[PDB]
């Protein structure tokens, strides 16, 4: 056996609360990090005015989740280094800026719509 990258501290506490009625969901198409590029389709949630992608529709358990009150959802720019359209990018100014693809043009603005919105700190 062998222990580690666990971690012995609580900084954060983010998870779809258990009587959260679902924003929007629908098949996403997440970046990969800088190292590999590609994409790699899941599931993705918008629960509580947050994003929860899941591994698959199964919805076990969150494996990720990233506040969108507090980023600018944003259709990407003319001129980003993003092979697929209508696409859509989130940037808060001060942690990171995320990607999202999506195959058709209407999911991509329909998912700034809510997310874009549900973003929005107003």
């Amino acid at each position: 056996g062998s222990s580690g990258s666990s971690g012995g501290k609580r900084s954060h506490s983010m998870k779809r609360n258990p009587n959260a009625p679902v924003t929007k969901a629908g098949w996403l198409f997440k970046q990969a990090s800088s190292g590999v590029k590609q994409w790699n389709k899941r599931w993705f949630v918008l629960v509580d005015r947050c994003l929860f992608y899941y591994k698959d529709e199964k919805e076990e358990s969150i494996l990720g989740s990233i506040p969108l009150l507090s980023f600018r959802v944003a259709a990407v720019q003319p001129s980003d280094n993003i092979s697929r359209k209508h696409t859509f990018k989130a940037e808060h100014a001060g942690v990171r800026t995320y990607f999202f693809s999506a195959e058709s043009p209407e999911e991509q603005e329909a998912w700034i719509q809510a997310m874009g919105e549900a973003a929005r700190v107003q």
